[PDB]
């Protein structure tokens, strides 16, 4: 029930595109 794929949210939510949830 961790939910978080560690590597701290992929890599910190910026590798893809702002986490797609942070984007800009």
């Amino acid at each position: 029930f961790l939910g978080a794929l560690i590597k701290g949210a992929i890599h910190g939510g910026r590798f893809i595109h702002g986490m797609i949830q942070n984007h800009h």
